[PDB]
């Protein structure tokens, strides 16, 4: 892939983290913490899942950005509706205005529903993430393995404007602690 020179600068918006995730200074870091942060509760937050938004919205043009998962068990990735649901239960899907992959017990998934099984070789310890707005293409790349495909929505209806999505996950195993993190350019 050449996406790569469509680079841009995400920073994290700590208005619409769940209450137990720790932001970096430079709002390029997030993970969870082992308890509630000491924050006020707003409308924006996520309540049920360690997830946060990226600060930019994106309404044209084609965008590119990279997300280090190295040595975590789950975590969600991809660009959200600005108006999803905050609040209680629901499932990432494409009528929900998420388009994401996971990591979760060993597999990897697209969020498609029903959620679609991936075919990744090489663990990745970054993952590439290219949006064309006006194609309406969501996809995702493998840059441990020289930026292989791992998976294209197509015919996406945004239906909005779109916000980078992160989901840190839960760390009841003791094994899921690390960081998200988004890479330099
Ligand atoms: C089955 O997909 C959808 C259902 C509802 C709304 C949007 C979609 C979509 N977006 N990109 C591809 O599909």
């Amino acid at each position: 892939h050449h996406h790569h020179h469509h680079m841009v600068h995400i920073t994290l918006d700590r208005n619409t983290a769940n209450s137990w995730l720790i932001i970096s200074k430079d709002r390029r870091q997030v993970r969870m913490g082992d308890t509630h942060q000491n924050v006020s509760d707003n409308k924006e937050r996520f309540s049920n899942y360690p997830m946060v938004l990226g600060a930019q919205r994106f309404s044209s043009g084609k965008m590119y950005w990279e997300v280090d998962v190295t040595q975590k068990e789950a975590w969600d990735l991809g660009v959200c509706r600005d108006s999803v649901q905050r609040k209680g239960q629901f499932s990432l899907s494409p009528e929900n205005g998420f388009w994401t992959i996971w990591l979760w017990q060993d597999s990897y998934e697209a969020g498609t529903s029903p959620q679609t099984t991936l075919h990744i070789q090489v663990p990745p310890c970054q993952i590439g993430i290219f949006v064309d707005y006006e194609a309406g293409v969501v996809s995702f790349y493998n840059i441990t393995d020289h930026g292989s495909l791992i998976y294209t929505f197509s015919e996406c209806v945004f239906a909005g404007p779109l916000r980078p999505f992160f989901n840190v996950g839960f760390n009841y195993s003791g094994g899921n602690a690390a960081p998200l993190k988004l890479c330099p350019l």
